[PDB]
């Protein structure tokens, strides 16, 4: 049954583009990576860097989550990030996004051994 971490690098991942390069990037991403099968997820961030730069990011600065887990980490780095957010034409099944490209810091809740991201919590 897909793992958290898996399920993490599918929903959050994009290392084979250096940033998103058309409106339609949100579009085609959150279709392909079956992010809209049962509903449109109403919003996702996609981050642009390698895999291991990310799982590092377990081990850079502790804060508490949104929501008070103190599982949290804060990317010492700013990293090429895409958001991607619902917009009022968005009707299930034709999920439609606005997609946003941007350079921050990300926060993901880490677990398990080896510890890797398993939440993307925010960008700062």
């Amino acid at each position: 049954k897909e793992t958290a971490a898996a399920k993490f690098e599918r929903q959050h991942m994009d290392s084979s583009t250096s940033a998103a390069s058309s409106s339609n990037y949100c579009n085609q991403m959150m279709k392909s990576r079956n992010l809209t099968k049962d509903r449109c997820k109403p919003v996702n961030t996609f981050v642009h860097e390698s895999l291991a730069d990310v799982q590092a990011v377990c081990s850079q600065k502790n804060v508490a989550c949104k929501n008070g887990q103190t599982n949290c980490y804060q990317s010492y780095s700013t990293m090429s990030i895409t958001d991607c957010r619902e917009t009022g034409s968005s009707k299930y099944p034709n999920c439609a996004y606005k997609t946003t490209q941007a350079n921050k810091h990300i926060i993901v809740a880490c677990e398990g051994n080896p510890y890797v991201p398993v939440h993307f919590d925010a960008s700062v």
